[PDB]
């Protein structure tokens, strides 16, 4: 059967899903298709099967009930970022997400279209109150640890009671488990004067910009990294400031060589409480990150495909979905309105006689096919290459939109009671290739039970960013160059740096790697966070006209995606759809 949620091993960007998209991109090759004869018509084409662009689909076929839409994706998956991940462990199903994980504050940040989206899918924002299971983690008495490496530190140690706080934050501030600041640095791996340091950085806050004003100091903090601040302001050693690095690489893609200390600001990271600044962004910051479906935001994509698609899966609502089984041979059936063609890379997009023609390959071939209209929800680095009206100022904008590499990795274990026995149920590594490390969510979803019992089995996610920190990169170039390690990297590889993280810090209360690892799925995104303007290599204005530049609409092709909101977030890919379609 044809099924990709089922597959381990090397996944996200798995091969055959990129190598049409590098001829074009590295050797230049051109697959022109204007010599071939239209196979298909349809009143809308969209490049790319992501949450934008199906997005883009539902709210066109809103407007125009009776459409015939093709979407176009190159992945052996619908979803683009939002892909669910399957185990059978002891008889079950155990559900991860490939990618796209949470809901990110929808109640603060859900434009009135996106909550539209939601609600005629049947996916009410409060039920995740109840479904998302919060005391469970810190009723059994566990906490949020950090684990130090022997090559940075001296030592392996892994030291737990972190009352860190997060910016999406799934923990209950009360509920941390956590110790003081003093008491959960005494135990760091550093030299007692790095220390004394670390807790004064919490103890006793200072003005370390004393002297500039208010708004001198947001100026400065905008221009200089979280990691110059912590050096150069605050006086932490270099040591010290290791324990920092890692902190930002899930939620920003890179870490604190290229954080602009006013963005840690915002986060809540340590240093700022003296210095006067100012403080609706705390509406967002405090709302609960509860808002998830246990395979993340591939529901979201699942509940777009079966209600734009209705023979692929039964049900209506955000129960269901959980657990329905999706027939991909329905997908793409001919007469019917509505049509998802997988395996394929789009490489052709031309304005004609008032409509679009569209070029695609498929296991190595060419098609041609005409829309009335067309939208690129695909990587706007990609839409170049596709797109043939394009100004060469346009291109370019769109190139510039350099997107940010991780490594999403899901991981079976047999038990976990290593986790129970060490008292936690998420690591933090300052400096290791996995900087977060954690038991899943555990939500309770339609039939879906999360895994409850330490001896049997559960699912460990655990987050991968090749940076290259401290070598006076901008952010653009980490994120190719991080590439460019992906890319030189075999799955296995990717495979040992997993196994010898989790025996380095689970070994100690009796972690066997080979024996107690059931099940590995690598979701590798190559092209993952749009990229965004980062204050210490990009001008805010430059960004902002090169950015609404990119996404202009060119005759019938408008642009979507996250993309072309400079923003990596699915309500962003939601609302840069529906501007697409408002376009046509
Ligand atoms: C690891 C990770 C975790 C995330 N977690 C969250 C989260 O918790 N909350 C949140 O709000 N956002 C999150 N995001 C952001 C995420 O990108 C969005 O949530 C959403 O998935 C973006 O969807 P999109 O349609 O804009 O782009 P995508 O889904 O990335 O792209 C659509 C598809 O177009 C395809 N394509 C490209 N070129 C072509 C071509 N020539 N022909 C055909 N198809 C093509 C691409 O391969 C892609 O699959 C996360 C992102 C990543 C990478
Ligand atoms: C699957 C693993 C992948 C790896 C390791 C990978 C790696 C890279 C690297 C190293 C580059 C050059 C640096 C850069 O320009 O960003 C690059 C460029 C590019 N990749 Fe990927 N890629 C992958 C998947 C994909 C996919 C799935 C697509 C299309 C959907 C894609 C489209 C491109 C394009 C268009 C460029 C050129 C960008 C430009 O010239 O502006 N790649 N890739």
């Amino acid at each position: 059967r044809y099924y990709p949620p089922a597959l381990t091993g090397l996944r996200g960007s798995h091969p055959g899903a990129f190598e049409v998209a590098h001829q074009m991109g590295w050797e230049k090759k051109t697959f022109d298709v204007d010599h071939l004869p239209i196979e298909e018509e349809y009143d809308l084409v969209v490049v790319g099967g992501g949450i934008s662009g199906l997005a883009a689909a539902w709210f066109y076929r809103e407007r125009h009930p009776a459409a015939r839409i093709l979407v176009i994706e190159n992945h052996d998956d619908f979803g683009g970022h939002a892909k669910r991940n399957e185990f059978q462990a002891g008889g079950r199903t155990i559900l991860g997400y490939g990618g796209s994980e949470s809901l990110q504050s929808p109640n603060a940040l859900y434009s009135e279209d996106a909550k539209h989206l939601l609600k005629r899918l049947g996916v009410e924002l409060k039920r995740f109150e109840t479904a998302f299971d919060t005391d469970f983690y810190p009723g059994l008495g566990l906490s949020r640890a950090v684990f130090f490496d022997k090559a940075s530190f001296g030592v392996d140690k892994l030291v737990s009671g972190d009352p860190t706080p997060m910016v999406a934050d799934e923990v209950p501030r009360d509920r941390l488990n956590a110790r003081s600041w003093r008491a959960f640095i005494g135990d760091f791996p550093l030299s007692r004067e790095d220390r004394e340091a670390l807790i004064a950085l919490y103890e006793s806050p200072r003005d370390y910009l004393a002297g500039k004003s208010v708004e001198e100091k947001e100026t400065y903090l905008a221009k200089t990294s979280y990691r110059d601040y912590l050096l150069k302001n605050v006086g932490l050693s270099e040591t010290s400031v290791k324990y920092f690095q890692g902190r930002s690489n899930d939620f920003s893609a890179l870490g604190a060589d290229a954080l602009p200390a006013a963005d840690a600001y915002a986060a809540g990271f340590p240093g700022f409480d003296a210095l006067g600044l100012p403080q609706e962004a705390q509406a967002e910051m405090d709302e609960p990150y509860i808002y998830h479906f246990p395979d993340g935001n591939a529901s979201l994509a699942r509940l777009m495909v079966r209600d734009l698609i209705p023979a692929v899966a039964p049900g209506r609502g955000m129960e269901d979905i959980v657990m329905a089984r999706f027939d991909y041979s329905k997908l793409d059936l001919a007469g019917h309105p509505v049509r998802l063609r997988l395996n394929s890379t789009a490489v052709s997009v031309r304005n004609r006689a008032g409509g679009v023609d569209v070029g695609y390959s498929r296991a190595g071939r060419l098609h041609r096919v005409r829309g009335k209209h067309c939208v690129m929800a695909c990587y706007n680095m990609m839409v170049p290459y596709l797109l043939r009206d394009l100004s060469e100022e346009q291109a370019h904008a769109l190139s510039q939109n350099v997107k940010f590499p991780l490594v999403y990795t899901k991981v079976l274990l047999r038990n976990w009671q290593a986790w129970k026995t060490l008292g936690i149920h998420e690591i933090y590594a300052p400096t290791l290739p996995y900087s977060r490390i954690k038991l899943d969510f555990p939500v309770d979803l339609g039939s879906y039970r999360h895994p409850r019992d330490p001896r049997q089995p559960i699912g460990v996610h655990m987050v991968y960013v090749p940076t290259t920190p401290n070598a006076g990169m901008d952010a653009r170039t980490q994120a190719r160059v991080g590439r460019s390690k992906l890319y030189a990297m075999s799955f296995e590889q990717l495979e040992k740096d997993i196994r010898d993280q989790l025996q380095a810090m689970l070994g100690p209360a009796g972690f066997d790697h080979r024996r107690d690892i059931t099940g590995i799925t690598v979701n590798r995104w190559s092209h993952g966070y749009s990229y965004f303007m980062n204050t210490l290599y990009d001008d805010e204005a430059e960004s902002e006209a090169l950015m609404e530049l990119a996404r202009s609409k060119v005759g019938n092709v408008a642009i979507a995606n996250s993309d072309a909101a400079w923003d990596a977030y699915a309500h962003a890919a939601i609302d840069q759809a529906v501007r697409a379609v408002r376009e046509l």
